[PDB]
């Protein structure tokens, strides 16, 4: 019914793949989610929770025919999650995880009806409180949390709740305050995406590696360290979970070229920080920090990651380099997943992620490019995705 058109060179789609722009004219959007009635929730950071309303004519032919603000909060910058009955919205700022009582009769959210389910969880620099609600156990509510600066020391200190991902029983709901929560994964500098494999419940998380990176004083900061793909376990079990994945004191190889005491150090393998406190060594990274599933190119800075209903994919949002002479990103990639719930993927590959929708100019990004923040699936399987650069939303399917 109406006719949205991007206003840069347009994604290049893999062969198989469609797409269409839905929406327009939002000011940042980050996390989507569908509702009961078919409405396309968007956290649309600065502004809060807003209901698209869609005509659907089939495959990607979406209109947006009406949009609401829900929930008018400018403090909302990224995390939403809605129950599996529909009738509880999540949202977080910097510091609290707000619930609210979403009434899906009239879509309209009563604001007096909002508590505080988590709490405390204010820094600098990294500030976006990431929610995922667990299908596999719908009363457990993920929330991550990033780093204070590029390298944190507060991140040594697992009670500071700097650069980690808590789960919360809301069930047994005065908020939680954040390091009251299970203990998902510690030493996480800044994991905006957290996911749950439907194969068998596992939890994964994509994360955005340190800036400025220097390997015996030599700036390697180009090509390394990776971005990575972390494994956390089952939800409510303790093997493979509550670890510390090493920021700040170690980094994952992602580029082997000119690293400088490489050793026996292959792609995946985690190595100490140059700045890592006194004693580490690249021997501790090996013996006392949990190393990545996969890694991907340095800076691509990963930010949402969600599976298909069958568990065999994985998608991930790559919302793209800022500091990398050509700039890297600016896709949306899958992952092929086996059936016990692991990637098909060595844990040295450097070719895990396959592209789906690329850029297809990266000298322009991120000016003239997509920078792919959300990601959900609708009750078809069609993607949706949001761009929070360009205030765009996005749906994606195989052809
Ligand atoms: C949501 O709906 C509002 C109201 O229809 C839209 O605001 C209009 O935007 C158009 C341009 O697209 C303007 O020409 C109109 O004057 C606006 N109307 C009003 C009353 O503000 C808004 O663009 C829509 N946004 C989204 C994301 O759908
Ligand atoms: C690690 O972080 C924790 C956060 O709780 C620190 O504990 C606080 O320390 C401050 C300053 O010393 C005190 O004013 C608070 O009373 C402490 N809070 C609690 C819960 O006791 C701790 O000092 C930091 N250092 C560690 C523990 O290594
Ligand atoms: C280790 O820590 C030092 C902190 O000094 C970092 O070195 C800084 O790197 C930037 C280059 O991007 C320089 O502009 C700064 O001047 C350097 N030191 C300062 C601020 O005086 C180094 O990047 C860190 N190495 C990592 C993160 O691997
Ligand atoms: C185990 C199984 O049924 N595998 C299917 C796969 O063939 C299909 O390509 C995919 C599409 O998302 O969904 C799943
Ligand atoms: C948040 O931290 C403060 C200490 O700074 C603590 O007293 C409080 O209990 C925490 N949150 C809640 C609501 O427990
Ligand atoms: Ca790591």
């Amino acid at each position: 019914t109406n006719n949205l058109q991007v206003t840069y060179p347009a994604p290049v789609a893999a062969d198989g793949w469609e797409y269409r722009l839905i929406s327009t004219g939002l000011t940042a959007p980050r996390s989507i989610v569908f509702d009961s009635t078919g409405g396309l929730l968007v956290l649309d950071a600065g502004v809060g929770v807003r209901r698209l309303t869609l005509q659907d004519n089939g495959g990607t032919c979406l209109s947006v025919t009406a949009n609401a603000t829900l929930i008018a909060d400018t403090a909302l910058n990224h995390g939403l999650a809605i129950s599996a009955d529909g009738g509880t919205i999540y949202a977080s700022t910097v510091n609290d995880v707000y619930a609210y009582t979403y009434n899906e009769q009239t879509n309209t959210v009563d604001p007096t009806t909002r508590r505080t389910v988590v709490t405390n969880m204010t820094n600098t620099d990294h500030v976006t409180r990431t929610l995922l609600l667990s299908s596999r156990l719908p009363n457990e509510l993920l929330v991550s949390r990033g780093s204070a600066a590029n390298e944190d020391p507060q991140a040594r200190n697992v009670t500071s709740g700097h650069s980690q991902i808590r789960a919360y029983d809301i069930s047994t709901l005065p908020p939680f305050d954040f390091v009251a929560g299970t203990l998902i994964g510690w030493g996480l500098r800044d994991s905006v995406g957290v996911g749950e494999n439907p194969t068998n419940g596992g939890i994964w998380s994509v994360e955005n590696s340190v800036d400025d990176l220097t390997r015996e004083g030599v700036d390697v900061h180009q090509d390394n360290p990776g971005e990575e793909l972390n494994f956390h376990g089952i939800l409510g079990n303790t093997a493979n979970q509550g670890g510390n994945y090493g920021y700040p004191d170690c980094y994952a190889l992602w580029s082997t070229a000119g690293f400088p005491d490489l050793g026996a150090l292959e792609v995946g393998d985690q190595f100490a920080s140059d700045n890592a406190t006194a004693g580490v060594t690249d021997a501790t990274c090996n013996t006392n920090f949990v190393d990545p599933r996969l890694v991907f190119q340095a800076h691509v800075s990963p930010l949402d990651i969600k599976f298909n209903t069958n568990g065999t994919t994985a998608y991930i949002t790559f919302h793209g380099s800022t500091d990398r002479t050509t700039p890297v990103g600016y896709s949306i990639v899958s992952v092929a997943f086996g059936l016990n719930g692991q990637p098909t993927s060595p844990m040295d590959s450097t070719t895990a992620a396959n592209n789906i929708l690329t850029s297809p100019d990266l000298t322009q990004c991120p000016d003239d490019c997509f920078t792919p923040v959300g990601l959900t699936f609708d009750t078809i399987g069609r993607l949706f995705f949001s761009s929070d650069s360009t205030g765009e939303i996005f749906v994606l399917q195989q052809s």
